[PDB]
């Protein structure tokens, strides 16, 4: 079976709307989401349908862009570093779980290149 997804709603978690978080949605998430290699990353890994019974034995902090998109749209975060960490966890999980050089790793690398480019120009806090 699959685990429950990561949390995307929590009324007692303090949160904010900030210009850096707005950039993470409007620039970072949107750029990666529209990419031709986004599809395997647009929702939690479904280890049942994809026949990956060891996935959640190895990956203990799952993360995906569907979860990030919900967190950004629902104003889940306090700061941009929490969201940047989610993206980095997503990429790292893929490199940890998969065999080097597999298609999925090349896909992650292409998305990560764009991510790094956009994060390099994260705007100053207003
Ligand atoms: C973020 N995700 C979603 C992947 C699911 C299974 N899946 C695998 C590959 C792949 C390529 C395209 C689409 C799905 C693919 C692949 O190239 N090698 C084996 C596992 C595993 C992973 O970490």
């Amino acid at each position: 079976s699959n685990p429950p997804p990561p949390e995307t709603s929590n009324p007692n978690k303090p949160k904010r709307q900030t210009n850096q978080l707005q950039y993470l949605l409007r620039v970072v998430l949107k750029t990666l989401w529209k990419h031709q290699f986004a599809w395997p990353f647009q929702q939690p890994v479904d280890a049942v349908k994809l026949n990956l019974p060891d996935y959640y034995k190895i990956i203990k902090t799952p993360m995906d862009m569907g979860t990030i998109k919900k967190r950004l749209e629902n104003n889940y975060y306090w700061n941009a570093q929490e969201c940047i960490q989610d993206f980095n966890t997503m990429f790292t999980n893929c490199y940890i779980y998969n065999k080097p050089g597999d298609d999925i790793v090349l896909m992650a690398e292409a998305l990560e290149k764009l991510f790094l480019q956009k994060i390099n120009e994260l705007p100053t806090e207003e």
